């Protein structure tokens, strides 16, 4: 029995939360709390561990960008902190491949990060890899046939519908076919060899369509919209089907949690987060 790990992200402040949903029995188990409060990270899934990728940590005082690699062990239920990135990365992108994570652009105050380094959990060492052929921020990133696919996002003047490619035993970036919508924050993920792309922001309004890129035509096609508009949305795919969470969607912080069933092309609520949040990181084990 695998649970949908949410943590993080923002509701008046960034939050700690880290709570577990049972798709199953259809609860919700309340967790240890993050160490420090963050939105706009990344979660992902290592050798049963979860982790937790920089974002920001926002607060009425003050606010302060995360270079921080973070390790909960569902076993322990405890929170361990790892070696930090080489910069802060808010509003990043995370990928694995052969248990290596990959960190994924995002921002650091003004600069916007074009810049990819990749965590070895077996030396607990970060390095550089090839940086990426455009600058993104509220990138979506997805692990595909052993490539790592960096999708839309904003490169601090534009947000952007275009998506390239990384070839890790080449160390190379390509452009691949750009979406039909420019989309930043968005949640993107993998199911049946597909990229999905749903949600996000085209820098007028917050998405509810979802389109996915078909590798053999390398062609963006649209499937089935969302019932709610949402960018800064967490993402996951779950026994054959794809869960979108939380987000926001221009006024309020949404705590539905939408199914999407490839089969049938339809989208249904299936849960309310314990309370409404956007920019949260998330991972099944
Ligand atoms: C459109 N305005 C923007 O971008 C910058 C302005 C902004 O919204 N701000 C400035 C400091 C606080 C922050 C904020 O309020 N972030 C939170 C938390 O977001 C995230 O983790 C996040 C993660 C990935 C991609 C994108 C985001 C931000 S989604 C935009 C949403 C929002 O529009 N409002 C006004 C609450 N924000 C938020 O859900
Ligand atoms: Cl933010
Ligand atoms: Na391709």
């Amino acid at each position: 029995g695998r649970l949908i790990y949410t943590a993080g992200g923002y509701f008046r402040q960034s939050l700690s939360y880290l709570e577990a949903y049972n798709p199953s029995d259809g609860t919700w188990l309340r967790l240890a709390d993050l160490q420090v409060p963050r939105s706009g990270l990344a979660g992902c899934v290592v050798g049963g561990l979860l982790y937790a990728v920089g974002g920001r940590n926002n607060s009425p005082d003050g606010n302060t960008d995360s270079s921080a690699l973070d390790c909960y062990n569902p076993m322990t239920n405890q929170w361990s902190p790892c070696a930090p990135m080489s910069v802060p990365r808010n509003r990043i992108g995370v990928g694995v491949i052969d248990g290596h994570i990959y960190a994924v652009g995002g921002s650091h105050g003004c600069i916007h990060h074009n810049s990819v380094e990749r965590y070895e959990p077996e030396r607990d060492e970060w390095h550089l890899v090839a940086p990426m052929l455009t600058r993104r921020i509220g990138v979506g990133v997805a692990v595909l046939n052993r490539l790592l696919y960096a999708v839309g996002g904003f490169d601090g003047t534009n947000r952007l519908n275009s998506a390239e490619c990384y070839y890790p035993e080449r160390n190379e970036w390509r452009m691949i076919t750009a979406m039909n919508t420019i989309r930043s924050g968005a949640g993107v993920c993998v199911l049946h060899n597909c990229i999905y792309a749903a949600g996000g922001y085209d820098g007028q309004d917050q998405l509810n369509s979802v389109e996915r890129y078909d590798v053999a035509t390398a062609t963006w096609t649209f499937v089935a919209p969302m019932k709610h508009r949402r960018s800064a949305l967490g993402i996951t795919v779950h026994q054959g089907r794809i869960y979108v969470l939380g987000g926001y969607d221009g006024h309020t912080f949404l705590d539905s949690v939408e199914c999407y069933d490839p089969d049938t092309d339809t989208w249904s609520e299936v849960t309310r987060m314990t309370s409404g949040r956007s920019g949260v990181g998330v991972a099944v084990t």
